[PDB]
């Protein structure tokens, strides 16, 4: 009986395992745009992605991740809100049954059909296992998707998705270029948080673009044929494997715009 997205195992129920679910700076928020303040004191975001390597992806149950070399500094974040580098680990998404539903932030109670993570850690500490122990270990950027125009960038990962279906595939994903999900700008609010899912660990630092991405119905639609159970098990799409908002608990949300 693990976590997972349903009624039995869904969000409500994770806080009987990982307690930190009722924390003090648990993630996702919604995004009060009228709240949110301006700060002048932050940094234009800085993404470094040219040297990216990616190398697999991976269906883990909950969603799909595309995984990068992180064993030197290559795609790496800065600037920002962030003091010193985070290096990219991998990223993935969270998304809905329906294109009204999906992301995990909201922006003035808007949900977005999708929203994409990429997830980086602070090298201060070594790796990323260390860092979710800190609470400036990761930097997680968040990118809502809205359905609309096809994004070409993003059909190498869906195209994949139909040889990693069931949870535990694998399939190697070289020469994948993390730039083409980007939206032009790169204003943002930021605020600190949470992983999203178990172990919900409060170590992130997490950066939401305000401009989404359009994909199209078409590359959405593929996301929802994936699988969260295994190979030889009864089918079970991978749809609605997004937390809910959680309590804001007076931290403050800053814009960078
Ligand atoms: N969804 S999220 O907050 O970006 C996120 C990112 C990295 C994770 C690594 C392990 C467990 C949970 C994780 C959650
Ligand atoms: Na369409
Ligand atoms: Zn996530």
């Amino acid at each position: 009986h693990h976590w997972g997205y349903g009624k039995h195992n869904g969000p409500e129920h994770w806080h009987k395992d990982f307690p930190i679910a009722k924390g003090e700076r648990q993630s996702p928020v919604d995004i009060d745009t009228h709240t949110a303040k301006y700060d002048p004191s932050l940094k234009p975001l800085s993404v470094s992605y040219d040297q990216a390597t990616s190398l697999r992806i991976l269906n883990n149950g909950h969603a799909f991740n595309v995984e990068f070399d992180d064993s030197q500094d290559k795609a790496v974040l800065k600037g920002g809100p962030l003091d010193g580098t985070y290096r990219l680990i991998q990223f993935h998404f969270h998304w809905g049954s329906l294109d009204g539903q999906g992301s995990e932030h909201t922006v003035d109670k808007k949900k977005y059909a999708a929203e994409l993570h990429l997830v980086h850690w602070n090298t201060k500490y070594g790796d990323f296992g260390k860092a979710v122990q800190q609470p400036d270990g990761l930097a997680v950027l968040g990118i809502f998707l809205k359905v609309g125009s096809a994004k070409p960038g993003l059909q190498k990962v869906v195209d994949v998705l139909d040889s990693i279906k069931t949870k535990g595939k694998s399939a190697d994903f070289t020469n994948f270029d993390p730039r083409g999900l980007l939206p032009e700008s790169l204003d943002y609010w930021t605020y600190p948080g949470s992983l999203t899912t178990p172990p919900l660990l409060e170590c992130v630092t997490w950066i939401v673009l305000k401009e989404p991405i359009s994909v199209s119905s078409e590359q959405v639609l593929k996301f929802r044929k994936l699988n969260f159970n295994g190979e030889g098990e009864p089918e079970e799409l991978m749809v609605d494997n997004w937390r809910p908002a959680q309590p804001l608990k007076n931290r403050q949300i800053k814009a960078s715009f």
